[PDB]
């Protein structure tokens, strides 16, 4: 309250020091995480602050994330996309499904970090696969359920009228079933995928049970930090050094308060309206 206690101005530009900034450009953090074909340049990157642009768009299989805001926050705070492949035992199914809705280098493809499993010899066995976490750090697994447009497609892919998936650890259990039906066509696709996530602590075991419709993980992400973050801004990133980042640009950390934006990253004045 009073102009000498409150910072109110900005240059419209975010400084690239002192924090490590990653410009999402045309990719959302979630598309970089799943491995959309336009986002392969983000693999394994780290950040203090991820800057997400309003013109970001998707170019792979159409999907939703029931828990979108939480998964986005978790990965943003973590500050890394470091990914480690694991070899799951997918005996009895066909692996590596691809789609014309997801083109990579001019061929049908799919999210790089997910594995679209389908029937083998007209049988989709009841999969029961495990992956112990014998590491000293937490693992994050991203997986999904495919919702076909029609019963014909469901049968063609899975040789099963309705899949059931349960993914569990000693600490949690999630069970999902496809919702078959035709939705508006995105890149000519009336079907969808819904994305889910599961953390496995050291000493715990990932258990995956599926009878159909599983979009499987190929491995795990690490959880690196709890102090990175994400912000939506269209400000350019320039070569300068400034302590407090806001969507409206970086500002110095000088007065007790600021009314530039309630969203900030770094050592900053407190927001006051
Ligand atoms: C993969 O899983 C099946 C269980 O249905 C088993 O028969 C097979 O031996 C497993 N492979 C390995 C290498 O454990
Ligand atoms: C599936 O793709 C993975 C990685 O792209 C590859 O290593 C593997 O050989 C493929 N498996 C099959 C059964 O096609």
């Amino acid at each position: 309250l009073g102009s000498e206690l409150v910072q109110s101005s900005s240059t419209g530009e975010i400084c690239d020091s002192p924090h490590q900034i990653l410009d999402g450009k045309n990719c959302t953090l979630i598309d970089a995480l799943l491995g959309d074909p336009q986002c392969d340049g983000f693999q394994n990157k780290k950040w203090d602050l991820f800057v997400e642009r309003s013109k970001a768009y998707s170019n792979c299989y159409p999907y939703d994330v029931p828990d979108y805001a939480s998964l986005r926050s978790l990965v943003a705070s973590s500050g890394t996309l470091e990914f480690n492949n694991e070899s799951f035992n997918w005996t009895g199914v066909t692996q590596n499904g691809t789609s014309s809705a997801c083109i990579r280098r001019s061929k049908n493809s799919f999210f790089s970090r997910l594995n679209w499993l389908t029937h083998l010899n007209f049988k989709y066995p009841a999969l029961n696969v495990t992956m112990p976490n014998n590491e000293q750090f937490d693992k994050l697994y991203i997986w999904g359920v495919h919702h076909p447009g029609t019963d014909k497609d469901q049968i063609f892919l899975y040789a099963q009228a309705s899949g059931r998936i349960t993914v569990s650890t000693k600490r949690s259990q999630q069970t999902v079933s496809p919702n078959i039906g035709s939705r508006p066509r995105v890149r000519n696709i009336p079907s969808r995928i819904s994305i889910y996530w599961t953390i496995v602590k050291p000493g715990d075991i990932l258990l995956i049970n599926s009878t159909g419709n599983l979009i499987a993980p190929r491995g795990y992400f690490k959880i690196r930090s709890g102090k990175s973050s994400i912000m939506r801004s269209d400000a350019p990133i320039g070569k300068c050094n400034s302590e407090c980042i806001t969507p409206n640009g970086s500002i110095p950390n000088d007065k007790p308060f600021q009314n530039v934006n309630r969203i900030t990253y770094g050592a900053c004045p407190r927001y006051v309206k």
